[PDB]
């Protein structure tokens, strides 16, 4: 075995992915790394080769959960239906598969517009400058998981504390981790007795009705489940939001291009996907549970494999230009939302949400530019998912 080399490579800066991704693309060979903490792992950097540890049954994520697992941040997550393998992982996925499928998630269009309509009201009346992350990332995304799911968005103050400790590598020490993520699965278990004798119209009612009376999760695989729901959908959503608009308000011209033609925006939400990295350096490990062969490495039983998803997400061999934003690329098999089995629940969510949001901002603010220069807007630093932390424009 090479003598591992140290990883994360660097901090993630902005939406810049360092040099030694595409070097190991071109190599074709895995990357013996050590990461802050666990066990040793590959690294993982091409298409072909994301593809088959994020999918191949080989490559066991709940095996992970026996393991001091390889990670960048102090402990180990719980991640739900995200850490487990069938049959568990099609018994708990059954119970939310046909809320967010792209039907289901169709009907809540009028809603998201409605609410994305009444967000830019707000910014119309109000002049510029905004902070667009504070004023309209941040509660789109915010209100429309909250919603769905049943967690009261005016709750909003205590739990979205506890929301960055899932994600910080070195933002906060092991300690005030291990508090906040104990405060969000007692919050969590407060939402849930409240379904017990008041049940309700909203996904966290049907998952209490789910275990109550089928009995197809425990009870902290459903606090599992409702926890990652809301972690994604109030935080990794947003990140990739307002990623996604400081990329058409500092690369103008692709803007311009949008609003002058708003039918791109499916090609262009998916673009949007696949340029910026939004992982600030790779997804979840997997566990080989048998010999496996790729990369120039027979990775064997009991290894850890490290996904770097943003690399494959510029990899050559499958992208034309790959470091260059084309919102019109037709066909775009991006993994940024996953390969396979685990591949993200809420993908019709998000794209609806972009979809609208890009088009109306776009559509309502013709001028839309941004009021400070590029490399002086602040950027989340030392955590998960890349994000601005704030995005202030005028028009
Ligand atoms: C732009 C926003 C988002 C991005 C970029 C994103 C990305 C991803 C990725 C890359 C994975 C696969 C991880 C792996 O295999 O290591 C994943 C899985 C998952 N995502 Fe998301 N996600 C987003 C928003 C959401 C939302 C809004 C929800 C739900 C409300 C959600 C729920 C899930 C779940 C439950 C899984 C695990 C699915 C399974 O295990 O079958 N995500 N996501």
């Amino acid at each position: 075995t090479p003598a591992p080399v140290r990883y994360p490579f660097g901090e993630a800066v902005r939406l810049d992915l360092h040099p030694t991704y595409a070097e190991l693309r071109e190599r074709r060979t895995l990357l013996r790394v050590r990461v802050p903490h666990g066990d040793d792992a590959w690294l993982v950097t091409r298409h072909e080769d994301v593809r088959t540890v994020l999918t191949d049954p080989r490559f066991s994520r709940a095996a992970a959960a026996g393991r001091d697992e390889a990670r960048l941040t102090p402990l180990v997550i719980r991640t739900s239906v995200m850490g487990v393998d069938p049959p568990d992982h099609t018994r708990l996925r059954r119970l939310v598969a046909t809320a967010f499928s792209r039907r289901g998630v169709e009907h809540l269009r009028p809603g998201i517009t409605a609410l994305v309509r009444r967000l830019t009201d707000d910014m119309v009346g109000q002049g510029p400058p905004v902070d667009l992350v504070r004023s309209f990332v941040t509660p789109l995304s915010g209100l429309v998981i909250c919603d769905l799911l049943g967690v009261p968005y005016a709750d909003r103050s205590r739990f979205r504390h506890w929301l960055e400790a899932f994600f910080s590598i070195t933002a906060l020490p092991a300690d005030e981790v291990a508090v906040r993520i104990e405060a969000m699965y007692g919050y969590i278990a407060e939402l849930v007795a409240l379904r017990r004798a008041e049940p309700t119209e909203d996904l966290l009612g049907g998952l209490v009705r789910a275990r109550d009376r089928d009995g197809s999760c425990s009870e902290e695989e459903l606090v599992d489940l409702a926890n990652v729901l809301l972690l994604a959908g109030y935080h990794t959503t947003a990140s990739q939001l307002a990623s996604s608009l400081f990329v058409l308000l500092t690369q103008p011209e692709h803007a311009e291009l949008l609003r002058s033609r708003p039918e791109l925006a499916p090609r262009a939400v998916e673009e949007l996907l696949r340029y910026v990295p939004l992982i600030a350096h790779v997804t979840f490990a997997r566990y080989a549970t048998e010999d496996v062969w790729l990369g120039g490495t027979l990775v064997r039983a009991g290894e850890a494999v490290l996904p770097a998803v943003p690399s494959a997400n510029r990899d050559a061999e499958v992208f034309d230009e790959p470091d260059r934003l084309d919102l019109t690329r037709r066909h775009n098999p991006h993994l940024a939302f996953g390969h396979g089995l685990h591949h993200c629940l809420g993908a019709s969510l998000v794209r609806v949400q972009m979809e609208v949001a890009l088009t109306m901002l776009l559509g309502r603010f013709p001028d839309l530019a941004l009021a400070a220069p590029p490399d002086e807007v602040p950027w989340t630093r030392g955590m998960q998912a890349r994000s601005p932390l704030r995005l202030p424009v005028t028009w």
